[PDB]
């Protein structure tokens, strides 16, 4: 699969991530992030595709070294980490006919997994609508750790 390219914004607290909503199969929340094109560099496509989705341009920011990266069913995505991001700023995306809503969520309230169905004998995971964030956030909290302390 194409790889695929974006960030982690976190506030100046290290407390809360960035999150954005897409529609239909895209419906639930993730970190922004989208497809690399033709010979575009992994830290251009992060930026475009950040900026499409949120409106706010992490170019000045990107730190080379410093991202998660995940390869999921043979596609691989790497979120670059954008720290001390104030919550006040007004993000918008380009395209309210791809984003329905950006917000801040809570790191440690968010889930780093998705429940099983254990207590209906039943197989698989439940529903969740932070499903396609959930892989980086282990990840994430053990990067911070590292990091920061
Ligand atoms: C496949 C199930 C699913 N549900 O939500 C998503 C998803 O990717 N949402 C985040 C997002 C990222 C970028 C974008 F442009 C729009 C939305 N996937």
């Amino acid at each position: 699969g194409v790889p695929t390219y974006g960030a982690i914004i976190l506030d100046e607290t290290l407390e809360n991530v960035l999150l954005v909503q897409g529609y239909l199969a895209k419906s639930g929340w993730g970190f922004p992030k989208g497809k690399v094109n033709k010979e575009e560099a992994p830290h251009d496509c992060a930026a475009r595709e950040v900026f499409e989705e949120t409106g706010f341009d992490i170019k000045d920011y990107i730190c080379k070294d410093d991202y998660i990266e995940l390869r999921i069913n043979d596609q691989l995505a790497r979120l670059y980490i954008i720290p001390g991001i104030p919550k006040d700023t007004k993000f918008n995306p380009k395209t309210r006919r791809e984003i329905r809503n950006i917000e801040w969520f809570s790191i440690e309230k968010l889930p780093c997994h998705r429940n099983d169905m254990t207590p209906k004998s039943k197989l698989g995971l439940a529903p969740n609508k932070f499903f396609m964030a959930i892989p980086f956030i282990r990840p994430l909290r053990d990067w911070l750790s590292r990091r920061f302390g």
